[PDB]
């Protein structure tokens, strides 16, 4: 998938993004990309098929290099399936729920949180809608 989604100021505490979509049939992967010029402050990627294995890899780029990943085995997504993934900007973390439920918290790597200036949306999905707003 390709699809980018402009954040005029940078992110921000108390910022929500929700991005509404449908899984595709047969889906292997999905990925939303934070980015900081050329770093990935949060790479949000679920995986459908590692090993047999559903899981969720977290991680941050900084100059062209994958640090540690995180990854979390609760996996909400279905293919085929439509999903609604949130994702709240605190001064620490970013929090991300799935469905409504909580799903996991990403701690902040890169912290001029106001560089952060797009949200690159890709995978195998059909986008509906990509949006932000303050709570
Ligand atoms: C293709 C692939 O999924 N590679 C993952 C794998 O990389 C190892 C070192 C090797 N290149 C290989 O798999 O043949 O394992 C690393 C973690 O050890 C990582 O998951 C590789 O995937 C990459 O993961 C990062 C986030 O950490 C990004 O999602 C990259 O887009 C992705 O290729």
């Amino acid at each position: 998938m390709p699809y980018n989604l402009p954040l005029p100021g940078g992110v921000v505490p108390r910022m929500l993004i929700t991005i509404l979509g449908t899984v595709k049939p047969n889906a292997n992967r999905i990925a939303l990309d934070f980015q900081r010029g050329n770093d990935v402050a949060f790479h949000f990627n679920p995986r459908f098929n590692e090993n047999n294995r559903r899981v969720i890899v977290c991680n941050t780029k900084l100059d062209n290099n994958w640090g540690r990943e995180e990854r979390q085995s609760v996996f909400p997504f279905e293919s085929g399936k439509p999903f609604k993934i949130q994702v709240l900007v605190e001064p620490d973390h970013f929090k991300v729920a799935v469905n409504d439920a909580h799903l996991l918290q990403y701690n902040h790597r890169v912290k001029k949180l106001n560089e952060i200036s797009k949200l690159g949306i890709s995978g195998d999905i059909d986008l509906t809608s990509a949006s932000y707003t303050m709570i």
